[PDB]
């Protein structure tokens, strides 16, 4: 028995074919089975055919006869269908409402999480929908990594690098570190895990998580997880006030903090926040600065990552009092500088699906663009707290979405709090860049923050961009552009300074060959978010929807403290960055 998620209706029923198994309501639940192939319904027992060897499940083809369930075929002289009267039989039958359209939870229920409009739909129906999509989604996604092959150590060629040998009749997952293996060694009658490995095109370059001397045999999946089913709201309600609530503020603030002031009272007079912070704006600052103006507020900070975590745990080292932290960690190496697993410490840093159920004066929920709904529930569910901060930038990369591949996902639907943030804009704006040259502080003013974002920094005179078509070739899911790679490698000779340069492009298998070709340390475009370089050189590699997204191009080019080099493959995003144009050698 639980909550129809369309009425609320109490209920005895849930979809069986539905991967979350929903709660119904009589009328919910007939109006959902009759309008889509999801026919199997489940009780305090599953509508089947309790007779011997019969093979239906359709609940429009089943009659309670005695307290048994049969099919036309099967059952007794006297009993009643158990899906007529527009409503399907199950204890509660007379608290029951419905609704007008069941449209959106059929589409939530059936779609296969490929098209950009499924989580569309997931970011702007009712609220309770939210928590069913984020649910479904993120169980078909966990599904989705069973789909793909065993890899088996076929033989250890080095060290850093092997041969394997993929199971037969599966596809090969991707080789990027968006798809994180686990280990397990060959036992008398079972296996163990042996710590978590990412790969690359060679053979196969690994870099693990603990250091081994793994042998053949060894072999990796993705590992999945159980998904818990959500229950707390994506937002809490807002509620505005007249006076700070349950926060005192200091009397003495240093200069370092002084400009958050205004935005600090705000947090203290509205129930939750939202924090625009573009590239190199002082987020973690902002976040840390906030204990010092309410000393005797209770924090819990937390992110979707380890990292995220880690760099708030890294700011706090250098403000707060280290015996007022505690790192919660669940039984990866992280943040080793705090007394571990103190929940009742006074400055808390814990990601969210570690977070324990705790209250605190302030929660402060750190890189939201790389939050889902699921994320956002889970919070609401685990912390009660007098406000909630959320910090980020809708302008920077979501969570990767491994289903998509019809349609791109715009900001707004990123999550609900990105929604707000596009939709009716941000509480709190962090207007001045601090680390990016001018050119690129003009270019990604103009590009995504609405001449909003200001250059602390003059120009540099050392951004530079060389329209390159070149020549892209493909492998099994990635692109390579060597003419582009060829274009940079004149560059460094020309110029042997920029040799201390990071490469960045937006594909992995690029890195690889421009590793081997420049000796330049190389991040994708998504695996340098929050950190920065002096210097950058960027080739695009190609113009598809992946190389030319504004949020992945923003990201890109604000990792540069003083030069860049971006050679483009897209004439739009050429002609939109400000820098010193090059001809071709
Ligand atoms: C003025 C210019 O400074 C640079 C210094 C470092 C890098 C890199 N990487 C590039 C340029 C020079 N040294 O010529
Ligand atoms: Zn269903
Ligand atoms: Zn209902
Ligand atoms: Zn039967």
């Amino acid at each position: 028995v639980g909550a129809c998620v369309l009425c609320n209706s109490q209920t005895s029923l849930r979809c069986g074919a539905c991967i979350r198994r929903p709660f119904l309501c009589c009328k919910c639940c007939y109006d959902h089975v009759i309008s889509t192939s999801h026919k199997l319904v489940l009780s305090v027992n599953p509508y089947v055919c309790n007779a011997p060897g019969c093979d239906v499940t359709d609940v429009t083809q089943l009659y309670l006869g005695g307290m048994s369930y049969y099919c036309k075929s099967h059952k007794p002289p006297i009993s009643f269908p158990l899906c007529a009267n527009g409503q399907v039989f199950g204890l509660y039958k007379n608290t029951c409402v419905g609704s007008d359209n069941v449209t959106d939870f059929n589409a939530i229920a059936t779609c296969d999480w490929t098209n950009a409009g499924d989580y569309i739909l997931a970011n702007t129906c009712t609220e309770r929908l939210k928590l069913f999509a984020a649910e479904t989604l993120k169980a078909t996604e966990e599904t989705f990594k069973l789909s793909y092959g065993i890899a088996t150590v076929r033989e250890v060629l080095s060290d850093r690098e092997l041969h394997l040998s993929w199971e037969v009749g599966k596809p090969r997952p991707p080789l990027n570190r968006n798809y994180v293996f686990t280990g397990y060694r060959v036992t008398k009658n079972s296996k163990v895990q042996i710590g978590e490995y990412t790969f690359e095109k060679g053979a196969v370059v690994y870099r693990g998580t603990t250091t081994y001397k793994l042998n053949v045999g060894d072999y990796f999946v993705l590992t999945s997880h159980t998904v818990m089913p959500l229950s707390a709201p994506t937002l809490v309600p807002q509620e505005h006030y007249v006076r700070i609530t349950g926060l005192y503020p200091t009397l003495n603030i240093s200069d370092e903090f002084s400009s958050n002031v205004a935005n600090y009272q705000k947090v203290g007079m509205q129930k939750y926040s939202t924090l625009q912070g573009p590239p190199g704006t002082g987020k973690s600052h902002f976040a840390i600065g906030l204990a010092l103006y309410y000393p005797s507020a209770r924090i819990v900070y937390t992110a979707c990552s380890h990292a995220a975590v880690d760099a708030l745990c890294e700011k706090a080292l250098k403000y707060l009092p280290i015996d007022k932290c505690s790192r919660i960690i669940p039984a990866v190496e992280c943040f080793d500088k705090f007394k571990v697993n103190s929940t009742l410490e006074q400055y808390v840093f814990c990601t969210v699906n570690a977070l324990p159920e705790t209250t605190a004066d302030i929660v402060v929920f750190d890189e939201i663009s790389m939050a889902t709904n699921y994320d956002l529930s889970v919070v609401n569910a685990r912390l009660r707290a007098k406000h909630y901060v959320y910090i980020g930038d809708p302008a920077q990369l979501p969570a990767p979405r491994t289903l998509l591949t019809k349609g791109t996902l715009e900001p707004e639907y990123f999550n609900s709090v990105c929604r707000l943030m596009k939709t009716i804009g941000p509480d709190m704006f962090l207007g001045t860049c601090r680390r990016c040259p001018a050119e690129i502080v003009d270019t990604v003013s103009a590009l995504v923050y609405d001449n909003k974002l200001k250059a602390h920094k003059d120009k540099s005179a050392q951004c530079f961009k060389m329209f390159y078509k070149g020549v892209i070739t493909h492998d099994v899911s990635s692109a390579i552009n060597r003419p582009q790679i060829g274009v940079v490698r004149e560059f460094l000779t020309r110029n042997p300074a920029w040799r201390k340069a990071v490469f960045i492009s937006p594909y992995n298998s690029q890195n690889a060959v421009a590793s081997k070709i420049l000796g330049l340390p190389t991040q994708t475009v998504d695996s340098s978010q929050g950190s920065e370089y002096d210097y950058v050189i960027f080739t695009q590699t190609t113009e598809t929807a992946h190389s030319c997204n504004v949020n992945r191009f923003n990201v890109a080019i604000t990792r540069a403290k003083v030069g860049i080099l971006c050679i483009m493959s897209d004439r739009d995003l050429y002609d939109k960055l400000q820098f010193t144009s090059l001809e071709i050698p």
